[PDB]
């Protein structure tokens, strides 16, 4: 075991290892914060995520567990990985905070008011978010929350999906995730990174809706209304209802929205924003299109180990996903 020092970060405080100095806080959400900091063992600059209220509930400790099954999972470099993963606390007894350690990125995607983006830019960014989508699909794990936000970016355009896990959010939803279901495949991740590629391409958000009714015409208004065979395969009722209901709206040309893009990159985004998931591409499908030829090379397109999601349908107490997690922070492996 190493030695631990105590900060005060802003409000919240923190204890880690020595190992980590010069923690400088870089942010807040709902789920945890996050120190920049400088990794005395690798040279290398590091961020540390202290998780907020990790056991306060059962769907707390439950989220606490998935994320680190999840991190301790990923080994693929446009993923983001854990480097480590620590407590302070010396037993299972006194164990209530968790922290997570990887290699620090410099920005998100979400800032490209100016590096819009060029062509070069666009396919090497899309390029390797189907590859570390194609690596995460593989082992049977679907992000859902795909933005501009959730991917970072080094200044050698080096390109991290981050967690994978758990109005900006609403843009790039698949509209299947809207209406509802509770059966949605894989392909809900492509229709967002369309709509990712759809804004670095453009400079402006394909599809700003100002809620779950506006967002659905914005999108038929480009996909057009679903046909005879989209409607053939929606079990949900009230779903063939409102859309039924609705004035006929043409499937639009891509080529003339997209205008004076690449129309290989137009190609592709209509591979991608189909309204029927069936028919959509998938992540290793699209890393072979000719958009990627400068790129794709399938001897390094890799998939991941088998991953087991069983305790997902698992109902336990408080203290049961507590040691839970507790066995995962005890048992990681570093990577070399
Ligand atoms: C394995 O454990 C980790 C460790 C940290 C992160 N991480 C992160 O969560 N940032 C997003 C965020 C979420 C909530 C509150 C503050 C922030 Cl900045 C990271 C990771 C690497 N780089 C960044 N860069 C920051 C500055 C970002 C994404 C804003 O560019 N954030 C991911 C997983």
């Amino acid at each position: 075991r190493p030695t631990f020092y105590r900060q005060e970060l802003n409000k919240t405080i923190w204890e880690v290892p020595e190992r980590y100095q010069n923690l400088s806080p870089v942010g807040s959400g709902a789920y945890g914060s996050v120190c920049a900091a400088f990794d005395t063992k690798t040279g290398h600059r590091v961020a540390v995520k202290k998780l907020s209220r990790p056991f306060q509930s059962i769907i707390h400790a439950k989220r606490t567990y998935r994320e680190l099954r999840l991190l301790k999972h990923m080994k693929h470099e446009n993923v983001i990985g854990l480097l480590d993963v620590f407590t302070p606390a010396r037993s299972l007894e006194e164990f209530n905070d968790v922290y997570l350690v990887t290699h620090l990125m410099g920005a998100d995607l979400n800032n490209i008011v100016k590096c819009k983006l060029t062509d070069d830019h666009v396919q090497f960014l899309i390029y390797q978010i189907l590859r570390g989508l194609k690596y995460i699909h593989s082992a049977d794990i679907i992000h859902r929350d795909l933005k501009p936000s959730n991917l970072a970016v080094n200044e050698d355009c080096e390109l991290k999906i981050l967690d994978f896990g758990l109005v900006a959010t609403r843009w790039y939803r698949a509209p299947e995730i809207m209406l509802n279901w509770m059966h949605y495949n894989q392909t809900v991740d492509i229709w967002s990174v369309g709509c990712i590629m759809a804004e670095l391409l453009t400079g402006r958000t394909l599809f700003p809706g100002t809620d779950h009714i506006d967002q659905l015409k914005l999108i038929l208004r480009l996909v057009g209304t679903p046909g005879a065979e989209l409607l053939k395969k929606i079990s949900s009722e009230s779903a063939r209802n409102y859309i039924q209901s609705l004035a006929q709206m043409p499937k639009m040309n891509f080529a003339n929205v997209f205008i004076g893009a690449n129309p290989l990159a137009v190609d592709l985004l209509e591979k991608m924003l189909v309204l029927d998931s069936d028919k959509r591409i998938t992540a290793a499908q699209a890393l072979a299109h000719a958009y990627f030829a400068q790129y794709h090379d399938p001897d390094d397109e890799p998939v991941a180990d088998p991953y087991d999601q069983s305790f997902e349908s698992r109902d336990l107490l408080i203290d049961e996903w507590k040691s839970l997690t507790y066995d995962e922070v005890i048992s990681f492996v570093p990577p070399p």
